[PDB]
Parts: structure tokens; sequence; C-alpha cells
């Protein structure tokens, strides 16, 4: 009873002060900032779905084991979401992300001299956990500098980085490894698969660099108990805005804000503690005030990311396989279908980020899944490699608009102490969705075009179905 009182406080005065912040210098210097953080996990994301798969093949391996990296990355990637969404809530937005990126950049750095397949196999499986907690905490701690007036807009922009994190691993690849063999021989001569590992960790060092330099989310602390810090941060937030932009005069006038209140053996209870709070926290997202709202959005994030992986990831596969039997009658064409996807996603982020605080996230995502279901269905016209490409372009298109709403939605779902806890569980259950329907779709490359086609738009119908029955969170404080 009191805690809801005092916490419903907290959030009205939060965005008082954050209108009184406003938007400017501040918020820009941080989307960048966070951006690098998102760009290294398309990097990993695409490594991952592309590069070790195709490396695996012109490897000296059996047949048996020609897709095991990307099953076990992806699964450490589901782990790792899970782990650093969990922490998050407990030690801090910038903490968590600061140590997951450091476990990624390290791990990668490694993964360059091993030797053998286990040992790069273990380094990449350890980096996909680090990298796998990178959007829940880039989503929770952005949002909690976004006044509610355009918090919908400036959130729709986020994802742009990940589509160039995706593209610079997709040119890297052609430049220094264009299919290759791929050997543990090369002697890092640079076209060698070591330094294309070396130099797709640059974003990941950059983004801890630059994450070294942002404070901390004031919502944090406030809902810690912490209030000078915050009241420090927010004066350094307006102080910013005002500065760049002419008015230096001015005085932050928040006099007051609402606060909630051997080794061997602290180390024990430390875990024990944080555990036992992590698991509280996952545990309240399926009581009777949110087991709702939890059991739908784990439907739609399951149904979106099955479609969209599966798609993106059988879409080469197929259009090799139309050439092949052309041919009977390589690596640059992943990079050009990336770079025309990445340049398709942009006015479907003008437009989400300009509709999305006019008519709601819930008609976002439920127009646009449905756009995406029948754009998809479409795929099964397309017969010559132009024709496929232009669908997966008006499918990636008129599907990059659902995430946007679908990441608002769960950033404004949950309250502020579970934000992080949510985000990660329903990653999590993203990349388990990746992993099988990256597994299912390419089965059918060799048999069938229609199958996997249809299953992605069934997949979408149902999770459009799903959509209509969420909350809308326009218009309403931070929870
Ligand atoms: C932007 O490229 C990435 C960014 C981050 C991770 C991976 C990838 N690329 C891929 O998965 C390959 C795939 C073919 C790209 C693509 C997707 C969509 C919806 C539409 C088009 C036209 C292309
Ligand atoms: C940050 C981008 C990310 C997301 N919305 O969480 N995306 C884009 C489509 C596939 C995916 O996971």
């Amino acid at each position: 009873a009191q805690r809801r009182k005092e916490r419903e406080e907290l959030a009205q005065q939060y965005e008082a002060i954050l209108r009184e912040c406003g938007h400017g210098r501040f918020q820009w210097t941080l989307y960048f900032v966070l951006g690098l953080a998102l760009m290294a996990d398309g990097v990993e994301v695409f490594v991952v779905g592309f590069v070790l798969p195709s490396a695996e093949k012109d490897m000296c391996l059996s047949d048996s084991n020609k897709g095991m990296l990307g099953l076990i990355v992806y699964l450490g990637m589901m782990v790792g979401a899970f782990l650093w969404g969990g922490l998050a809530d407990r030690l801090g937005r910038r903490q968590c992300l600061l140590i997951s990126l450091s476990v990624n950049s390290v791990f990668a750095f490694f993964s360059s001299f091993v030797q053998g397949y286990g040992t790069f196999l273990f380094c990449r499986l350890l980096s996909g956990v680090g990298i796998g907690g990178s959007i829940p905490i880039v989503f929770s701690y952005f949002s909690e500098f976004l006044a509610q007036e355009k918090r919908g807009e400036h959130l729709s922009w986020l994802c742009m980085f990940w589509m160039i994190g995706g593209v610079y691993a997709a040119a890297m690849a052609w430049a220094i490894i264009p299919h290759y063999g791929w050997s543990f021989g090369s002697a890092y001569q640079f076209h060698s698969w070591r330094v294309f590992v070396l130099v797709c960790a640059f974003p990941s060092v950059f983004a801890i660099g630059a994450l070294t330099t942002q404070p901390e989310s004031p919502r944090f602390f406030l809902e810690n108990g912490k209030h000078d810090e915050a009241w420090m941060v927010l004066k350094q937030v307006h102080d910013t805005n005002m500065r760049a932009k002419g008015h230096p005069e001015r005085v932050f006038s928040v006099t007051h804000i609402k606060t909630i209140h051997t080794w061997y053996q602290r180390w024990g209870v430390r875990a024990l503690s944080l555990g036992g709070q992590v698991w509280g926290n996952f545990l309240s997202c399926f009581g009777p005030e949110y087991r709702r709202i939890t059991l739908m959005m784990m439907g739609v994030w399951f149904t979106m990311s099955f479609s969209y992986y599966g798609l993106t990831v059988w879409f080469p596969d197929m259009i090799r396989h139309l050439q092949a039997v052309d041919y009977a009658s390589g690596a640059y064409m992943v990079y050009f279908v990336s770079f025309l996807g990445t340049l398709a996603v942009l006015p479907g982020n003008i437009v989400s980020a300009l509709l999305m605080d006019k008519i709601g996230r819930l008609r976002m995502l439920a127009g646009s899944s449905v756009m995406s279901c029948v754009s998809c269905f479409f795929l099964s016209f397309g017969n010559s490699e132009s024709a496929m490409i232009a669908l997966l372009c008006l499918f990636g298109g008129v599907s990059i608009a659902s995430w946007n709403a679908l990441d608002v939605l769960t950033v404004e779902l949950y309250p502020s102490d579970k934000r992080t806890t949510a985000f990660g569980f329903l990653n999590a259950l993203c990349k388990l969705a990746a992993v099988l329907g990256i597994s299912i779709f390419t089965s059918f490359v060799g048999i069938t075009k229609a199958a996997p086609i249809l299953f992605a738009s069934a997949a979408l119908a149902l999770g459009s179905s799903l959509a209509l029955k969420l909350p809308e969170t326009r218009g309403q404080v931070l929870q």
C-alpha cells in the first residue's frame, strides 16, 4: 500500500524534473554513446548468424558439426541476456552495461589467439554471453532520461546502430575474409580470420571507452534511496542542456526529490542476496498485477523474433540455392543485402518516430504486424533474385516499425524497479525463438520455398492477434 503511493509520487515528480531539464545536447550525446553499445550487439548477431556457420562449412569439420557454433552462441546470448537484465535492476544500468561490454570485449580479444575449435567456440560463447545484455540495459538506460512528451519518438532511433553494426560486420567480413577457407596456417597476415575477429571487437571497445564518461541513471538512484547522486546527475543534465542552448544563466531549481527506501565469506552472502533479489524481481512479473501482460508479451516477442530471425538467416541461403539451380541448368551478396535492408529500414524509422506519440504504441504494433504478415507472404510470389530482394526490402521496411513499438511498450509496460528484468527475460525468449527459427527454416532451403514463408506468415499472424490485447501506455508517466 504505502510503497505504491511513494513510487507514484516519485514517478509524478520525475517527469516534472525531466521537463525542467528538457531535451538537448545531453540526450543526444548519450544516444550516440549507447548507439555504440547497440552496434556491438549488431556485430555479434551478424557474426554468429552468418560468419560462423559459413566458416564451419569451410572448415575441416565432420558433417555433423556444420552448425554448432551459431546454436551454442545464441544459447549463450540468451543466458547472458537474462543474467545482465536481472542484475541491472540491483547493481545499476551503467555498471552492468560496463561489466557486460567488458566481458564481451575481453573474450572477443582472446578468441583471436585460440588455435583449436573447442577453444574458439568457448571464447566466442562467453563473448555471446557478455553481449546479450546490451539491448535491455540500453533501452532501459536511455528511456529514463526522456520525458513522456517525446520518449517514443526518441526511442525509435536506437535501432539504427544495430543495423549499422550488422553492415559494418558484413563489410569487414567481405573485405578481410571473402569466402576464404578457414583454419586454426593463415599466420594472421591481415587476410586472416584472426584480424577480422579483432576488427569486429572495435565497436565494443569504443563503447566501453565512451560509456565511462556518461552518468548513471538518476531514476535508479532515486528508486534505491540515493538522493544526492540523483540530484547531482539531474543537475548535470540540466546544466549541459541549458549551456548548450545558450542560457547558462539558468539555475537548477529542484530542492528535494522523493526517494524510495574473508573474501570467500563476504562474497557468498553478497552473491546469495543478489540472486535472491533477482529471482524475486523475476517472479513479480507473473503476479496478478502483471501476469496477463507478461504472458501476452511473451507470445508477441516469441513470434516476432521467430519470424524475423528465421527469414533473415534463411534468405541468403535460398538466394544461393536459386543461383546454384540457375547455374546447374558470395560474401558480397550478404553485405549488399544488409546495406539495402539498412536503407529500407530508414523510411520505417522515420514514420514510426513521427507516429508513435500520435497514434499510440498499440496501433503502431498491430498495423505494422499486419503489414509484415502480408508482405512476408508476398515472398512466395517472387521468382528472380531481384524480385526476392525487393520483397525482402518491403518486408523489412514494414516490419521495423513493429519492433520500435514493441521496444517502447516493453520499456513503458513495466515498473522502473523491474524494467530491466522483464526486458531481459523477453529478450532471452527472443534469442530462444531466433534459435528455433534459424534451425527450422534453414532445413527447408533445399526442399521447398513455401514452407518457411508460410510458417513465418502464420507466426506473424498469431503475434498480431496478441498485440491487440495489450494495454496502451501513451500519455503516461514512466512507471
Ligand atoms: C542489416 O543487416 C543486419 C544487421 C544486424 C544483424 C544482421 C543483419 N543482416 C542479416 O541478418 C542479413 C539480412 C539479409 C539483412 C536484411 C534484413 C531485412 C529485414 C531486410 C533486408 C533487405 C535485409
Ligand atoms: C535493437 C534492434 C533489435 C530490437 N528491436 O531488439 N532488433 C531489430 C530487429 C531484430 C532485433 O532484435
